């Protein structure tokens, strides 16, 4: 059962178009028979992908700093306690990683995945980010224009 | 959402034979009761047995790692090694220690520190009575797999 | 290289005043022996007193923290980690010898972790059940000290080997 | 409290030789200013030269390692973490961070420092990096053209 990780900025930092892409990304992850792994508290991109995944009957793993609540969009809550430190659990536990948008948090998570030699697809990050991460590891970086392209890169990659 | 039962225990070299038997059937019963099993993948004593108990009974297992192992449905790779995945303690609704050693002691203590109940099974007096001195209200001592599955059912309901 | 001695204690209403006084004196004796004190870096309880005692004797101190902020004023070197309820095996792995003053859930995790790292732990001001329970984890690494002088003498011997 | 300056760079042959000289001269100037050098505690790359540099000029050094561990001779205080993972320690413990060169590990440390809202001095990085990280946080990113520049950016940042 493949595991696809979604990173992306939080609620305040995610633009409306990026939110829409994130939901659609989560749906398509679910319809291709994959598990979604993302951050279980963050309310921008990561939440939208989880809702997307859930709305289309997919399994979601949320990674979390118990404490209250959760979200009902999370199926398997994995609580680390690690506060501001590295749940590079995403990076390491995923088959493929997709970033929707960009910010300091997300840049950090993408660079760890590359360091760990795992492929990353970059959706809706700007040219600045696309060129830098490609400059880090051109064999591991895939830029996608929209969700369907991102999902195609994810399919091509899992065959390998 | 399914209850998640954390199991902790020593590895191959320090797990007596009766503890492996107890671990294997504890996992069977975790699954049989419709709970998710959470434990370490890759530890080849108590923890590896509970996962198989659980799989053999058609349960869902999560394995925390720092390949493995047919019996793990969801691998969570942490990347730490000689550190703390406190994932077991904080992710799981109830924790069952089967046997005892340094690793397991640290994890029982962290669970009590996060104020979760722990069921101690096949641990011995010194461990039972020390953990009880830490938080008596959170520490439950079971005699056999049955008394431990029992204590777990009686804890999810509260 | 200067030896580093790790000190671990319980908290605050898990702390009695004999333990605060013993932690201060332990921390002085550590600094007087030319050793670095490594402990938790909050201005609270047993770890804080060890730190004030080391500073008072002209010792060097390292405080480990999670997060952000308010470092004890006795901390020379603050090590800020970003982990919350997550360990924080820094004390255990970085110290040559570790000393527990009192006992609580947190110190018990810390002590068990250090034994698993094959590091010697000196127990000071704990109850027979802790003493007995850790002794049963590893007889070879657990030193029960009766007072601060005994603690210091166990560290001394452990470093001389 | 003596200030702590953290240095980050690449390891093996993500590392050009002039980077190795800049790192060593930088460590040397950090120690001459009465500052502590915090770095990765290994015997390789930018971080080791910076350490050797600091020592040679009478400075104190802190080396952060994973598990378990012994570690350069230039390290006074070893901080052994056992998080084989993320030492987020540099980012959060240093007053100022200086990156010498760039690679995946460095990229994550820098983004984490900017996520923690700490200023980063970028020495000997390519303009893709200078541009990307400036795109993340203009206010926190300082491109130095050389070791003297890098020090006068620290010195001033330590003064605000």
């Amino acid at each position: 059962k493949p595991i696809i990780g979604v990173m992306g900025p939080g609620k305040a930092d995610t633009a409306e178009n990026q939110l829409v892409m994130a939901n659609e990304l989560g749906k398509q992850i679910a319809t291709h028979g994959w598990i979604l792994l993302t951050g279980g508290r963050s309310l921008g991109v990561m939440h939208e992908a989880m809702k997307g995944a859930k709305e289309a009957g997919g399994t979601t793993i949320g990674v979390l700093p118990d404490t209250s609540e959760i979200s009902d969009a999370v199926d398997i809550p994995i609580v680390t306690g690690l506060g501001s430190a590295r749940d590079n659990i995403n990076a390491l536990s995923s088959n493929v990683l997709v970033a929707v948008g960009m910010g300091p948090g997300t840049a950090a998570e993408v660079a760890l995945a590359l360091k760990a030699k795992k492929p990353v697809v970059l959706l809706g990050t700007q040219p600045e980010a696309e060129k830098f991460f490609t400059s880090l590891d051109a064999g591991l970086v895939h830029v996608a224009a929209d969700v369907a392209g991102a999902i195609a890169a994810v399919k091509q990659l899992l065959a390998k």
